[PDB]
């Protein structure tokens, strides 16, 4: 799809979410362990997000995600308008490799964005930079 | 200078460390609150940076930052070997818009990302891309 495109989801694991950022166009993923499925979560973790890719739009497959007053002043003040699988696999092998879950996320993070015919990590930024 | 270079420092604020890493050669900052300034935090945070970025080779200012184990071993996995006022500048004219430093420091992220002559956020993903 277009360059600004991310998409946004929560998966659990071992009693805690994991908050899982899709750039559409690339498969490139950011992710973090949160405490807890609250708004004020993902509107932190889209401020985050947003300083650091062009963030045009956001998708996600539980559209309530999105209805908290802090996530929609978050987009806005950002300029925000409105395959986990694999990383869940890829998690599941690496886990014996730590203590913390947040430390295996941050490993299939790795893995995934720089596995190859280029990586999701040379991907978006091929596709962003041909943007600008 | 070259592409793969970070520099990697803590700052204090309101009792809490700001841990603020510089692309060298763009000037494009990723910034988290952390709660202590410890070597499993750094650790950590190299983890996350370098499933994002190519990273090859990180500087401090204080060198004692990068002799923990955990450092250590972190940039070992990931293959690591071995303008904060502007930041703070930035925080302190925010501050006020926000409740918690964090929110502020992502502010301020942003708003230093996107300044333009393009901005730090271009520079990045056109030198990397460049690279590959
Ligand atoms: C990363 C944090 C600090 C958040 O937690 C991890 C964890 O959750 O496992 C953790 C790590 C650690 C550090 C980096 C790392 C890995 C594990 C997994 C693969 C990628 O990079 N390490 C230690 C420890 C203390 N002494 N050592 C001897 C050592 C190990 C490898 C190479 C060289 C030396 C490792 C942790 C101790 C307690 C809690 C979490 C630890
Ligand atoms: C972001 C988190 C959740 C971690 O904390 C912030 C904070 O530290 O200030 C926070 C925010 C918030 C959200 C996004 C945001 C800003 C502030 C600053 C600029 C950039 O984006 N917001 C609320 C709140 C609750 N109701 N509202 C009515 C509203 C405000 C603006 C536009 C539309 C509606 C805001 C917080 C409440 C308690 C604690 C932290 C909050």
């Amino acid at each position: 799809c277009s360059p600004g495109i991310w998409q946004l989801d929560c998966t659990h694991l071992e009693g805690k979410v994991i908050l899982v950022a899709v750039h559409v166009a690339s498969g490139y993923i950011e992710a973090e362990v949160i405490p807890a499925e609250t708004g004020q979560e993902t509107a932190y973790f889209l401020l985050k997000l947003a300083g650091r890719w062009p963030v045009k739009t956001v998708h996600t497959d539980n559209g309530s995600n999105f209805t908290s007053t802090t996530v929609k002043a978050a987009c806005w003040w950002a300029g925000i308008k409105q395959m986990n699988k694999e990383l869940k696999k890829i998690i599941g092998q690496v886990r014996d490799q730590a203590e913390h879950l947040k430390t295996a996320v941050q490993m299939a993070v790795f893995i995934h964005n720089h596995k190859r015919g280029y990586s999701a990590g040379e991907r978006i930024v091929d596709i962003i930079a041909t943007d600008i």
